[PDB]
């Protein structure tokens, strides 16, 4: 909620959209007057096909990970199983189900069962080939953000562990120093760091912006926190520790690069996630409460419009 | 494996005989060889059978669940149908599917919807009032352990946070610079921790054994550790500092207490349970690095005897 | 009775659920009219396949736990057998009534096969999920609850030990200070969320440090309790440092122990407290809680609670 | 004489004073003591200095 365009977290919108859609289904089942008892046959047996289905692909996908055993799965010949097949107790029982549920049930459409694991397949070997069960790009960012496989989510924890733990329990200290020796506008306790969310990050601050110029910086393993003030048409209307985003601009430059295979379409993702797992991060911090705010925008209007608001 | 008697956390046999049995009842049901329809439609309705009786136990919880929305669940309606009935989506197209599959496919066994729903209730109503349908214990121990339920837990954690990690980083300096000064055999460099799992804390050490003896406090928020010389058949083997566990003893004065309804049974799980939890969470520790030795003993020997093996 | 969003103890709302069940029940069937025979022997059936059902999960967990038999159990298969099904003989009795009561009524063995194999899909998928109000209910009566402990050791441990000095300790600087006077009641603080600063300051302006009580050795805090710029109050202010291990707790990832895991045994916490203090021997009006949780000035709060 | 602000900046530190009259400012400037004027005071003060009040006195008119 800190901008118009940072992303929100997945909500379930999804399942309950498969709600409305199960209310049909089974309406339209009573409607049709079908048999029940030819209903039943077909879910099960159609599901037990594509549990069947991940078997085969297991396989093929198991085929290459037997070379990684040494490396990637700590010698086990168990978590080599276990990731491409999900649990293996929970899936060896879906597995006899499925054999057991098409080894006898009566099918008016359906193979026998040695002409089953023929069909079975040269599907899952075609869609392997062909790639045509790909991925969809709305379902990958929906499973590397649940499942946290985001070089934002990497650059934001340790812009933390490594810069911001560090100096937020030893900056109010530092600050209060500070305005202990200097009387005027007041310096905010709380320090300010920019997220531009295109990347674009210049060198130095005061180039940024005429209003923003630089007064002085706060006294300190060394830590250079340079503090900045506001012009409001020839007047300070606030001071305060403004710094700019260090992962944001390694993200511009990480784009760059040839040998990141990093899109820029890309950088877009990973420089919305950035501000908000900053943004959640520092809320349940401990040393980073009621010490720190950011500030994110994207230029298309004046920066210090935003910085004044803030204070 | 500090003692033979400390529990191991709970394993996947559970699965593995879920497995066994599922083996042998398909081996049985094809052996048999009755109509497969049957068996298909028979085991969709005890499943349906089952999650409506869920639903129906569920709604009597959530009915006494309205009057705790304001305090126990933050006064959201949804949160609170969640906990009674888990999953809202889920459950919701689990007993949408029974309702199906019960007003529409037949059944042998079993009542008219209305007279199913009436003996549901009643059986429901049955089980709630006489708690027929009821957690064993062992069910309860096994989620407790799953979901960090237990005050043992609690102890540990509380115990790492406040004590050890606080002393155990400094605890090598403090001995390295009373082994300079006094010239007069030598002092380990590790605290060796006891945790009697009978839970029998006496006020001085000694008393637990001749052989070890208060040869000297270790000089220093203020934390005060006596080191103990240890005496092999009259002869001063060397020393160690040593103390018991404090949480130990509160968990023995808990069960004497009679507000506490935490029995000498109970007492003895959480005492092996807050062993095994310290163990795990020092060995995973950064600040203790080989700092300290835990020394777990049930009196049935000398105390003397395995501090000397641990030396 | 402490605070508005503390949860009060369990009721039998429950109960009146299952009466009001029960009455429902009775109606309908008085009114569809049905032979009862067949109402019972379905009933009977019903309660016969949920036994069944309860032994094939619970041999499945004796299965899970007879290798545990050395260290939960004394190493006696009996107590591994109670642990896993109950108590042994109500239970055993309960399955050979209920076996009989199937063999009884009017496939015999085809329907327990089937039974069991869907005793064992439920054990492995997991559709007979417990209930997490159902899991808070069971740990809340047999008190497993992590705050049950903190609460009973923080009890043992310190306040116990510090109470019955306390209001010594306070007359003597009540001696040694004069016009104000500090209250004979430590004030313990319980911050709902569990954030709580090293000092008062940062936490609150308002209330202002005055000096330490005179004193293994204790030592405590007076607290200025400013109101409108002038001293309007004086007593003992002291974090209850269980609700800081229980943020430490949730902040570390080998806990296993969420946010909201987090405020619920904070309140459990600050319950199981009031229930501790209100009967204990060294709890004479020498102790006053304080639970609030910001949505905010603590020194109100402070001075209307004295 | 009230202490208002401090003249940014080998390293120095200066201090800009406001002059009141009447309780309302009147001006500005950088007030500064001399240094060595402490330093012959601390001469007075010790034994060691064989340099009594009568020469500190005397000799801070030279300087
Ligand atoms: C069991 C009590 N309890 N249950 C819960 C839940 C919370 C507390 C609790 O907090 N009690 C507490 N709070 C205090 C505050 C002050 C003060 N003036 O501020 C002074 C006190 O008395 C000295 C305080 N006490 C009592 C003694 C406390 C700390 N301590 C412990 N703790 C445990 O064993 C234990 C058991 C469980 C379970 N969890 N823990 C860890 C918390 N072992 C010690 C052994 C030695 C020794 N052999 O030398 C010295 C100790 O004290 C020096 C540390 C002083 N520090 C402590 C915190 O920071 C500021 C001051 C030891
Ligand atoms: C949902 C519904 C009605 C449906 O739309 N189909 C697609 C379909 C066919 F596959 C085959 C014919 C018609 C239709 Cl119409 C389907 C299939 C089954 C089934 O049992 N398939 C066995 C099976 C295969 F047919 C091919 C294979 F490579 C493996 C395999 F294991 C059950 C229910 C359905
Ligand atoms: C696996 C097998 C054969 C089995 O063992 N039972 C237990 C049982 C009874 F519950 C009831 C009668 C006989 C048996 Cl024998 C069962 C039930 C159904 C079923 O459809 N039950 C609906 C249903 C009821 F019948 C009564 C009720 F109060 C609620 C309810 F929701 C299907 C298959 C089985």
């Amino acid at each position: 909620s800190l901008h118009p365009s940072i992303p929100c977290p997945r909500g379930h919108g999804a399942q309950k959209a498969a709600l409305v859609l199960l209310s049909a289904c089974l309406v339209t089942l009573w409607g049709l007057g079908e048999p029940p008892e030819h209903t039943l046959r077909y879910l099960v047996l159609h599901l037990a096909s594509l549990q069947l289905g991940l078997l085969l692909n297991g396989v093929c996908s198991l085929a290459e990970e037997l070379r990684h055993i040494h490396s990637r799965y700590r010698g086990s010949y168990w978590r080599t199983v276990r990731a491409c097949l999900g649990c293996p107790l929970r899936r060896g029982a879906l597995l006899l189900l499925s054999i057991y549920f098409y080894y006898s049930l009566p099918n008016a459409v359906g193979p026998p069962f040695t002409w089953m694991l023929a069909l079975l397949g040269l599907s899952q070997a075609l869609n392997i080939l062909l790639g045509l069960k790909g991925l969809a790009p709305a379902e990958i960012s929906a499973v590397c953000e649940k499942g946290n496989f985001n070089v934002a989510h990497g650059l934001a924890w340790s812009y933390y562990i490594g810069y911001l733990r560090l100096i937020l329990p030893e900056l109010q200290a530092r600050i209060r120093t500070y305005n202990q020796h200097y009387n005027n506008g007041a310096v905010s306790q709380r320090l300010y760091i920019l997220l531009p969310l295109d990347c674009g990050v210049p060198d130095n601050l005061s180039m940024a912006d005429p209003n923003i110029r630089f007064l002085d910086k706060l006294p300190q393993r060394v830590y250079s926190n340079s503090i900045y003030e506001l012009l409001e048409n020839g007047q300070r209307a606030g001071t305060c520790v403004l710094e700019y985003a260090t992962p944001l601009q390694t993200l511009f430059a990480m784009s760059q690069y040839s040998q990141a295979g990093f899109s820029r379409e890309d950088r877009l993702e990973q420089a919305k996630l950035f501000c908000r797992t900053l943004e959640d991060i520092l809320a349940d911090a401990p040393e980073s409460q009621n010490n720190c705010r950011l500030i994110a925008y994207q230029e298309p209007f004046s920066l210090s419009q935003e910085v004044l608001r803030h204070l």
